[PDB]
């Protein structure tokens, strides 16, 4: 077991870590910002240091400020959580250069699943059925191109290479936008990611958002552990999260699940990952790999009871997996509901200081947050403040008791969320289960 | 001669140090990380100290616990190997303030060398040639960067002075790309090194990359040991090394040779030391100095007769170089493959338990490895577990002798690149000589 970890984040997710840490008997390092002395997990962790000024750029993104503050305090392992350089190779490689262990894939491994062209072609190499596309990047042969949307069928779609979070992103439903279309994404691509790479797929006009969790141990062994439905979103941001995906069968679980397993073992993958599919009529369309922990894995843990953070503790320490796929077993439903300071309505952020707070209890009730009364959000992050996980033995208890958990949760001080949640939850359709991707938007247009 | 060394290191080059400690009748003290307890050099050291746990920052990039070893054993010296803090200046300094001899150069050599801009001014300076470049570090203004662009003609490379391992490097083919290029790589260059500072050179499309072997006495001796071919290589990791190198004459040798040994007396230069060249259109042309052994020292042995880590050790002693310029001859011809725990088609690491082991023999075959069976590669540390190194009276003989060896060699349990060494050895492009350092890449890709 690892003796010392820096927790290379912060709010809700930094507490999650600190926590998984603690049951192993792990000693934790609190790096933050100036801002955030005063984070819940700061105030619980063994050691702390502040690694500077407030703004992302000067802290959490500062890679030697972190690798110093690891170095001074003689921890082992670097866990990068969700966001900031979670998703970073070079930092990856650095932190494995100057000797710790990194929680987390390969450097090599992100390079590879953060280009999506790249991870496109390992995906399908390995048998995990991709959207219609153009297989590989498009170049200035408008010949070619208007070729490659005919064999796909319009509408289509042209995306970044070194894209993500739906920016870099035009659909094109015929060929007198193509030409403007494929320019206009290139021109994006650069100015943003310094990579005007692209590449086509067909455009599916109503799926939903499918993810399979995995773990591998690097060492020959993958897992998956059932799927989630993130359909529930708005403007490229989910709202609501639940596992497993209403109307997926235990047969199309296993179908899919399989192919993601062999996929880990082929392109070498290490710890917690994530696979994205489009589901529309009844078929999977990889699209992303996210190659690190994700905000939603709680869901996921509540219909298994694998606990991803300490797996991901185990597996950078050098443990192979103890859990076999047979022992995996998908039990009753979980429903996660992100709790944003931000206007229920205009979504305008709201930082500052929480005045009052009370967090929901019961039964299947699970309550992932940083905050208490006191606490000021403040305005350099994230909108993200907490989030509300509540499980049951089928998926109407999980929806009943999400209900009146968001009707006991009090945070006073600051606009959240909350009413959108209740409203969601009320929903008929999303009561019905099984509604798309475009759905919340449709329902706040009326 | 010393009477008891730490030996600073791990794996091949740890026991390749400790057979050249017991020729010379030293006493060896072997550090370890916890996960090293059973490495074939700790098992034959005369005494033994577990310096902390398996991440490298806690044991082999560990200060203190490494001084503290060599303090509690009596140890007179520490031999850093390569990698790990053997081109670590400041380790260097707090070794001799500490009263231990550092078996390498002064910690100042070791600061100049580490400095590319600073070194290739001490070299052009000696009368070495250089690539033409900006010959100093480059500002922010974009005027003065475009006309040193154009008196150099493009294409040119910019790298970080505080660089290593190809890490930061950006090709620039005209000035739409050049400041973009420039603010890259000193983002790239202060996130890994605390060290923004970059430089300009010619970029050359196909090189060679040729070394000079170097030693040098604190009597005033120095001499060079011929050169080593290290073209064939994969994204900056070498594969295959050669000595001498196809193609270079009698006259071309003795020419480069004497500007290295000239350059050694200028700057005071103590020990084994490596001078890199890019060799194009039959010219050299300096790119940097390694101050420390390095991996394919062994062809140079062969094709010399004169044991290197010995020489190290008996300039540490203060003893003379035991060879003149004069009685080096280079007759024969070496090739060593580098054998690697990795996946073939993901080319990460693919560490676990040796099931089965055979190393082969013969006249002319020489294997430096710690590996037997049953021993467990550790995930901690690089992929490469041997070198099979084979000696011949001419460049045929050699290959002919590899292709033998690399028959014999087993190793089950474990994923290596033998197959890939079988492959280069049959390669009618390898078999004639002098492949650019591009040639593997190619070949890879069809
Ligand atoms: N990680 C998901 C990225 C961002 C949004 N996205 C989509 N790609 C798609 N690619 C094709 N060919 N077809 C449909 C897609 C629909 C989306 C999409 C959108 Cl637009 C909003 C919310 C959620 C999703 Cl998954 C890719
Ligand atoms: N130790 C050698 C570093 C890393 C590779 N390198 C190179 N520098 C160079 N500098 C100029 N002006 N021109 C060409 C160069 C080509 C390389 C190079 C590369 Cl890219 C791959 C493998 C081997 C070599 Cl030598 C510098």
């Amino acid at each position: 077991m690892l003796d010392k970890i820096v927790i290379a984040n912060r709010g809700e997710i930094a507490l999650r870590i600190l926590r998984a840490c603690k049951e192993l008997g792990i000693k934790t390092v609190a790096v933050h910002s100036s801002a955030d002395r005063d984070l819940k997990h700061v105030l619980l962790a063994d050691e702390t240091v502040c690694i500077g000024p407030a703004p992302s750029v000067k802290s959490y993104l500062n890679i030697p400020a972190i690798i110093s503050a690891a170095e001074i305090t003689g921890a082992v392992a670097i866990h990068p959580g969700y966001g900031f350089l979670s998703e970073n190779a070079n930092f990856a490689e650095q932190v494995e250069r100057s000797g710790f262990i990194f929680i987390g894939p390969k450097a090599e491994t992100i390079r590879l699943m953060g280009d999506k062209v790249s991870a496109i072609a390992a995906m399908k190499k390995a048998g995990v059925p991709c959207v219609p596309g153009s297989d590989g990047p498009l170049g200035d042969d408008m010949d070619k191109n208007r070729a490659i949307a005919k064999r796909i069928g319009y509408p289509v779609i042209i995306k970044a290479s070194g894209g993500g979070g739906g920016r870099g992103m035009r659909v094109v439903r015929g060929d007198a936008e193509l030409a403007q279309s494929i320019s206009m994404t290139r021109a994006e691509a650069k100015a943003a990611f310094s990579n005007d790479m692209v590449y086509m797929e067909k455009y599916l006009e109503n799926p939903r958002h499918v993810e399979i969790q995995v773990l591998a141990d690097g060492q020959g062994n993958a897992i998956y552990l059932a799927e989630r439905d993130c359909s529930m979103q708005r403007r490229h941001q989910k709202v609501v999260e639940e596992a497993p995906a209403p109307g997926i069968t235990p047969e199309l679980r296993r179908y899919i699940g399989e192919r993601c397993a062999k996929a880990c073992v082929d392109i070498g993958y290490r710890g917690a990952g994530t696979f994205e599919f489009l589901f529309e009529n009844g078929e999977f369309y990889f699209i992303e790999m996210n190659t690190r922990i994700q905000v939603e894995h709680p869901v996921t843990e509540m219909i298994t009871g694998v606990d991803l953070i300490k797996e991901q503790l185990r597996i950078a320490a050098g443990q192979p997996l103890s859990i076999k796929q047979e022992e995996v077993h998908v039990r009753g439903h979980a429903v996660e509901c992100r709790i944003n300071a931000e206007d229920p309505n205009t979504f305008l952020p709201s930082p500052g200081k929480i005045t009052r707070f009370h967090a929901p209890g019961g039964f299947g009730v699970r309550w992932e947050s940083h905050i208490y009364a006191g606490y000021t959000v403040p305005p350099y992050y994230d909108s993200m403040i907490g989030k509300l996980i509540c499980y049951g033995e089928n998926r109407d208890v999980a929806i009943a008791r999400m209900k009146n958990a968001l009707q006991e949760l009090i945070i006073d001080g600051i606009k959240t969320n909350v009413d959108l949640q209740i409203r969601i939850m009320n929903d008929e359709n999303f009561q019905h289960g099984g509604t798309n991707i475009h759905y919340l938007e449709k329902k706040l247009g009326l």
